[PDB]
């Protein structure tokens, strides 16, 4: 085509220089006075946008930058001024599959330049853009930055606050406007805000200026095309310190605190009751906060989020009015279960009926001796059904839950299916009758773990013994292993080799029996009668002691293995899983709560602004003391009658 | 202080027994298909276009500054 005429001035662009580009345009002038059937627009832009990717001389013009571009990007918009060809100058995307939108508004936005943008919104460029390009990225970390793709959230992302401050003054500004998934300026900032404290924070000053310069309610109930409100997207997303705010947001103003989420009831001096508004957080809508905060898997930082006070003493009273009564009663239960079947099958009140069947129900029976047997058949299949059910519900949860939770939907499973297939084990009368018993109460007493969640200190500890044998046994087991294989062929030299004095008439198993005489000394069952040999026996005990130092040092590092910040990390960490793993119990207890008669918690309707008297559902608290301030709140009372 | 060095040391020393490890492999590895990493060649300032040998990564936020580094893309299909 001989575009001598289209990369000499890209490059005079991102030289910056002026005086060479003004040689350009009036050549490029004369240029179109060559032709006129397409006078300005089609040669133009054939001229200053490139063929392939679409990048036009503008964007050219705001990549590269130099203290030449406050006057190149003028030259550039008087030059499409005087060809009258500036609204398709101003506002041409890349016609490239990666950058779809990448308007030139948004690489200005980009390059933080605040002077040269109210330059390209005076010039008329579109505010209203929108990026659809590959940079959204499921693999994230790299060639990423999701930021909802307008050049509103773009200003919003990067710490701009006074473009910011310029967009939301543009009326034209669509500030309700969505995203391909479907999300608002809202949702942008969630997905972009990091649970670092304090980086100068500016999202949450900047969620906070947002709704505070615009902005009716109906901004965060807007969906995407998850179908998540802020807050949820904030809560499954796990984004801590944005979430904070929302919870909170208290706005000390009349015209616009019908958006905030904190109020007061009252104010007297160091003690003030605090309102929470509440709506989507409580569990009584479909996929609430704590409905997407507990049962969550995917976010690390779940206890620094129920930590936070809407969310903390809902817990707290689900806890107190409803879900300890109920724990300790499928505690009762479950426990009088266990010892149904060590009092059926283990009991034998004298003299058995000759190698009797536990779960039989046989002709004669007083009615305490077999509604036990009938008591374990009801509450067996009562579990089954249960968390059968939770075979069609958690898909996706017990693979990247691989260690933390709900393992216990399993064990409780598999402990009332083996009572009930050692039934079904009896219709047919296979070998198998009692293995498939012992095994199901041997897990039976094993389950009570799960009833060990409860008291403050006791899951705790009971979350360090699913710890150690989870993550930490098979490391010690390994190297226990390793040392027993060790001398144990040392030791097998002693036996069948060795002189053995009298041996070869006892039992079996020549490299098997001396493993398991030095596999019984960690027991401290240590036998002295499997040693006697010819001479050798210098030669045993002090191979033996040096078994038992070695597999001292395995269990003195053992203990070692365990510390390293055992005074923060390895209490603190079984207490916040404790209380993730408590917390996951009480709302499935609300699943297993029956709709009608939830006449409880959730408080009283009080008004918030607006002319119906009953606004919102609420929850009242107790705060307390220093920096005072003489209060415009509320009625200004104590709480009433 | 088992809670650091005891702990610590015992983690670092063990991550120079394992890239000790690594580097040795290397030596096992034979000479012919090292067709592996060591990133593409992209230029640096000069006129050959190929300059040198690189490696990326994604570094990340706050102390923002207004770039002039290099070609101003996503890095590319
Ligand atoms: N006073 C709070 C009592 O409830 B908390 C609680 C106690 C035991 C089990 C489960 C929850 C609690 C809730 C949220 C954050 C921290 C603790
Ligand atoms: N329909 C199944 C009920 O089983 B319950 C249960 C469910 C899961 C895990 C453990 C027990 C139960 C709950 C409260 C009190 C008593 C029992």
């Amino acid at each position: 085509k001989k575009k001598r005429l289209k990369k000499r001035i890209f490059a005079a662009v991102s030289e910056g220089c002026v005086e060479e580009l003004r040689e350009l345009l009036q050549d490029l002038q004369d240029l179109c006075r060559r032709r006129r059937g397409l006078d300005v627009p089609d040669f133009l832009m054939h001229k200053l946008t490139a063929s392939d990717t679409g990048k036009t001389c503008l964007m050219k013009a705001l990549l590269n930058i130099n203290p030449n571009t406050k006057e190149i990007v003028r030259i550039l918009l008087a030059f499409a001024e005087e060809n009258d060809i500036l609204d398709r100058f101003i506002n041409a995307e890349y016609t490239e599959e990666a950058y779809e939108g990448q308007t030139a508004l948004n690489i200005a936005i980009e390059r933080r330049q605040g002077d040269i943008t109210a330059v390209l919104i005076a010039a008329g460029a579109d505010v209203n853009a929108h990026a659809k390009g590959v940079f959204f990225n499921p693999k994230y970390q790299h060639e990423g930055f999701y930021f909802g793709e307008t050049p509103l959230a773009l200003a919003a992302c990067t710490n701009q606050p006074e473009i910011v401050q310029l967009l939301m003054e543009n009326e034209q500004t669509d500030i309700t406007s969505q995203d391909s998934r479907g999300n608002n300026i809202l949702h942008a900032l969630v997905t972009v805000a990091e649970d670092f404290k304090t980086q100068n924070d500016f999202v949450k000053r900047m969620y906070d200026m947002i709704l505070l310069r615009s902005g009716n309610w109906e901004l965060e109930t807007m969906r995407n095309n998850d179908g998540l409100t802020p807050l949820q997207l904030a809560a499954k997303m796990g984004k801590a310190e944005i979430l904070k705010y929302i919870l909170s947001r208290e706005i000390k103003e009349k015209p616009l605190r019908s958006l905030s989420r904190k109020f007061t009831d009252w104010a007297y001096g160091p003690v003030s009751s605090s309102l929470y508004d509440l709506t989507n957080v409580d569990t009584t809508t479909d996929n609430s906060v704590l409905e997407i905060i507990v049962y969550n898997t995917n976010i690390d930082n779940r206890h620094e989020m129920l930590t936070l006070e809407p969310l903390h003493t809902l817990l707290h009273t689900k806890w107190k009015k409803f879900a300890k009564y109920m724990f300790f009663l499928s505690f009762c239960f479950y426990f009088f279960y266990n010892i149904t079947l060590t009092l059926v099958s283990y009991y034998r009140p004298r003299e058995d009926e000759d190698l009797p069947h536990p779960l039989a129900l046989t002709h004669k029976m007083s009615w305490l001796q077999l509604l036990g047997r009938m008591f374990v058949l009801i509450w067996a299949t009562c579990i089954s059904v249960k968390e059968g059910i939770a075979i069609f519900l958690l898909r996706p949860s017990d693979l990247q839950s691989i260690l933390s939770d709900a393992w216990f939907h399993f064990v409780f499973f598999v402990q009332a299916v083996l009572v009930i297939l050692s039934v079904f084990l009896y219709l047919f009368a296979y070998k198998e009758y009692l293995a498939c018993l012992v095994l199901a109460m041997a897990l039976g007493w094993a389950n009570m773990l799960y009833y060990t969640r409860g008291f403050q200190s006791m899951g705790m500890y009971s979350v360090m013994i699913q710890k150690v044998i989870l993550h930490d046994v098979l490391k010690f087991l390994f190297v226990y292993i390793l040392f027993l294989l060790g001398f144990g062929v040392a030791l097998a030299s002693l036996i069948e080799k060795c002189s053995k004095d009298k041996k070869d008439c006892s039992s079996y198993g020549s490299f098997s029996d001396a493993v398991l005489e030095l596999f019984k000394l960690t027991i401290g069952l240590g036998d002295l009668n499997i040693q006697q040999n010819s001479t050798y026996p210098i030669l045993f005990l002090f191979l033996l002691i040096t078994y038992v130092i070695l597999t001292f040092v395995l269990l003195l590092n053992m203990l070692i293995a365990l510390m390293g910040e055992t005074v923060e990390n390895v209490s603190k960490e079984s207490e916040r899983i404790w209380r993730l793993q408590r917390a996951r119990t009480i709302l499935e207890f609300e699943k297993m709560l029956p709709e009608w008669l939830r006449s409880r918690f959730r408080m009283g309707e009080l008004c918030k602004v607006a002319d119906e008297d009953f606004r919102l559902c609420l929850r009242i608290n107790e705060v307390k003391w220093t920096e005072w301030k003489t209060h415009v709140s509320f009625l200004n009372e104590d709480p009433g009658p």
